[PDB]
């Protein structure tokens, strides 16, 4: 009966990845990362989520994953900034960091 296999919305409960999904790019799942706001970010890196809402279009700008473009994730259900989904790279060319304390950890 194992307690911390999927991860959840903090805000809502919406169901949005899972510990079987994690993926360590450059060799962690974990990235510490700032944006140009000076916001810090525990980013886990993921190669599957849903339950998720892309918005506007990729950007290249400021991307903390080299050769990857970025669109901002919300909860499709409450809205909540969750992290960004990367797109246009290479092995894999898709994968999904979001926000760790943005997630509640639990049983399936
Ligand atoms: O890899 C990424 C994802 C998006 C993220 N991002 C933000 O967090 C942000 C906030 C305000 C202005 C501009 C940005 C931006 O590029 C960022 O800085 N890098
Ligand atoms: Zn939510």
């Amino acid at each position: 009966a194992p307690g911390a296999s999927i991860f959840r919305c903090r805000q809502c409960g919406q169901t949005i990845s899972r510990r079987d999904w994690l993926l360590p790019m450059g060799g962690d799942h974990e990235h510490v990362v700032f944006n140009p706001a000076g916001m810090i970010f525990r980013v886990w890196c993921f190669s599957l989520a849903q339950g998720l809402r892309l918005i506007g279009a990729p950007s290249g700008e400021f991307s903390w994953f080299k050769g990857y473009d970025w669109t901002i994730a919300l909860c499709g259900q409450c809205g909540s900034h969750l992290g960004w989904h990367y797109e246009g790279g290479s092995q894999p060319q898709t994968f999904f960091g979001l926000i760790k304390d943005r997630l509640a950890e639990g049983p399936a």
